[PDB]
């Protein structure tokens, strides 16, 4: 299940394979400072029983490499991911999903090598741009009262700006303490400097999105306290082709609150291409 | 660099390798609620320029294979030991190096397979038994968080594996990223593996006696986690024991002075010839 390819600047990514070598490719883009355990292994094996799940780890984050630089050079980023799709022979048919920041990474891998390895994407409380003014990279409360000191050295700060973000992440925890543990420990195992690198940049993917030939599911959480619904809105709108899905009530992590819809939403999107 | 294995049970075991192929092999064994990250990049970049350097996940931790039983299994363990070392093709000259419970890792292998794969052990603030045991005896900071810190709800797990504080770093000043990490991978552990890593038994005093190999027995004197006690137990059953006894160390003496750690251990190794 491990592997490891490289990026066009040298650095190892790490990443996981499950599921029948046969299947649809289904690429799995987690967020910011997260990991490929975000996603719980129940949602894990119910994907894996009907496609070829590709877990990356995002450079900087999990078992992949940590460099001082590249992380604003969306030509780096689509170089990973064409690095990943490259080492398992993905040329076709491919499904990018992508949680959070995960939205941005795939949105820079199209950017720099179009749509003709891939059948559609899913986009899972997602950003497609970030900088000032851009509605496809609108934070919200939980993100913006975490910035900057959860990309703190100092540890007290940073555990106390990242512990803000509450059960954003997986909504009412009962029954699922182990991955609010686990989610708030991959935060923390993200090096601060990463955490700072990856927002100290400027893209906007509007007119990328405004392009594609491939559709798109947008899936956002009407009460998403880290990055506003209205991204997801956004999105939807400049899409030619996109399915909004709008989960009521859900935060960040619909795949962690209700990982049965997510499984579904996500299985009926995908079947039906 | 990355690479997976099985243990006897058919879990997945996940370890990194680096450093020059016909260096001695020098085997990582990290503690209760860590992972292979838990070195620290300087020590293991260090490390890497002299040996061979195997850095494992225990089962139940980091990458490696999070199975429900098998955790009270001196046998298992031991089979964990010997699927990585049989998967690099070391069968002669190893050092294994053990951080806290790897220790107890280390026993189980020896225990079941004896010493000749091995030419010298290094027990970092290591336990050697666990259940009356003077090898498994807990510092004031692990008797504290027991058990707190094996709770599934997460607001009682982040307060008591936070309270570790500054045990396994020391004064955190320019160390604030290692801190995080060290704190974050205790908390990507599952609940129920560092519930299970303790609920056991096993009497290594037996094997001690016996060891027909040089041991460095490296402990801090102030180790809130495993009581100083456990390492002069094992120096004195030991019949090739040497001593470092770290004067005002807590239980990360890798952290707390990493030029040092990596001396002592380099001279001890560069010395079994």
């Amino acid at each position: 299940a491990i592997r490891e390819t490289v990026g066009v600047d040298g650095t190892p990514l790490v990443y996981s394979v499950t599921g029948d070598p046969d299947a649809r490719a289904l690429v799995l883009l987690h967020g910011w400072a997260q990991s490929s355990k975000c996603w719980g292994p129940g949602v894990l094996d119910e994907l894996a029983a009907r496609y070829r799940v590709i877990a990356v780890d995002l450079r900087g984050h999990g078992y992949s490499g940590a460099p001082d630089t590249g992380y604003d050079d969306s030509a780096v980023w689509a170089g990973d991911v064409d690095a990943v799709l490259t080492a398992e022979g993905v040329t076709s048919g491919a499904v990018l999903l992508g949680w959070s920041y995960g939205g941005l990474v795939i949105c820079d891998y199209l950017a720099s090598n179009g749509t003709s390895a891939v059948d559609g994407v899913v986009l899972v409380g997602a950003i497609t741009s970030i900088g000032r003014g851009e509605a496809g990279g609108k934070v919200g409360a939980a993100m913006r009262a975490a910035i900057p000191g959860a990309m703190s050295e100092e540890p007290r700060e940073a555990i106390r700006a990242l512990g803000a973000f509450g059960n954003a992440l997986t909504g009412p925890p009962e029954g699922k303490g182990a991955q609010s543990q686990a989610l708030f420990g991959a935060s923390l195992t993200t090096p601060p400097r990463v955490r700072a690198a990856l927002f100290n940049r400027s893209a906007s993917h509007d007119d990328l999105l405004r392009s594609l030939d491939v559709p798109v599911l947008v899936l956002h959480g009407t009460e998403d306290s880290v990055v506003d619904v209205s991204a997801g809105r956004h999105a939807a709108e400049l899409i030619p082709q996109a399915r909004a899905s709008f989960w009521e009530g859900c935060d960040h992590g619909p795949f962690v609150e209700d990982p049965e819809r997510f499984v579904k939403e996500v299985g009926e999107f995908v079947d039906n291409l």
